[PDB]
C-alpha cells in the first residue's frame, strides 16, 4: 500500500523531498480549514515538525489524533526550546512518535520510519 | 453546576486570572511524567461543558487541546486580542461556526463583558 502523507509546520522542503519518496503529499479562513480536515482525513500518516509553537499544528495533531491517524513529531533540541508536555505526553512510541532530531540527520529518520 | 475548561499559552498570568476570575461566577474552573500531564489535561477536557481558550499567544499544546475538544463535539470560545499585533491562525479563526465554535476579537478592558455576554445566553 502507498500512503497518503499529510505535512505540516528549506529545513521544511528537505522533509517534503524525502517524503515523497513514501507517498502523496497532500500538503476565505474557513475554506483553508475546510481544506485542511479533507486533507488529514485522507491522509494514513501525518507529519509534522513541532519545533516552533503553533497553534495550527497543534490544532491538526488533536484533530488527526480523533481520526486515529499514525502520526510522527520531529521536534529539534538544538532549538533551545522545550517541547510542550501535551505534544511529548501524547506519544506511546506506536501510533503516535516524538522523534527529537538534528537538522542533519532528517533523511536518515525519515528512511527509518518508512 | 457546569464544569469549565481553561487554557491559554505559559504578565499573562494577571489576564488569566481576570478570566479565570470571571469565569468561576458561571461554574467549577477544572484547571486551576509527560503523559500524566496529558491523560489529566484530556479527563478534564472530557468532563467540560464549554472549553475556553485564549489563542493570542501561539501555542502547540492550546492548539491540541481545541482539535482534541473539536472531536468530542464541545462547546468552545476562544478569546484573541488584535492589539497583540499578531494575525491569529486562519486553522482557528477557520473552525469557527458562530455557534458551537465561536472566535471573540477584543480587547484587554472589556473580559469581564464580554465573558458576562456569552454566559448571559
Ligand atoms: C513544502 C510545503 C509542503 C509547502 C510546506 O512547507 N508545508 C508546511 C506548512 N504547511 C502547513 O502547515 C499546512 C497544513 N495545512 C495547510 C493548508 C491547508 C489548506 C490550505 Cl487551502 C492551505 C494550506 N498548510 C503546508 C506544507
Ligand atoms: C490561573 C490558571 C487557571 C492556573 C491558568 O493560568 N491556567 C491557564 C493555562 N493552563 C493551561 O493552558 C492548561 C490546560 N490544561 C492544563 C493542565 C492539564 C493537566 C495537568 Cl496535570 C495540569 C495542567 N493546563 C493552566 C491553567
Amino acid at each position: 500500500m502507498r500512503p497518503a502523507l499529510y505535512f505540516c509546520g528549506t529545513l521544511y522542503e528537505r522533509i517534503v523531498s524525502r517524503l515523497r519518496r513514501f507517498g502523496t503529499v497532500l500538503t476565505g479562513d474557513r475554506l483553508i480549514h475546510e481544506q485542511d480536515l479533507e486533507w488529514l482525513q485522507q491522509a494514513d500518516v501525518v507529519v509534522a515538525e513541532v519545533t516552533q509553537p503553533s497553534l495550527g499544528v497543534g490544532y491538526e495533531l488533536g484533530r488527526a489524533v480523533a481520526f486515529n491517524k499514525r502520526i510522527l513529531c520531529l521536534f529539534r533540541p538544538q532549538s533551545g526550546r522545550v517541547l510542550s508536555a501535551m505534544i511529548r505526553g501524547a506519544a506511546d512510541g506506536s501510533r503516535f512518535q516524538v522523534w527529537d532530531y538534528e537538522e542533519g540527520e532528517v533523511e536518515a529518520l525519515l528512511d527509518r520510519y518508512f
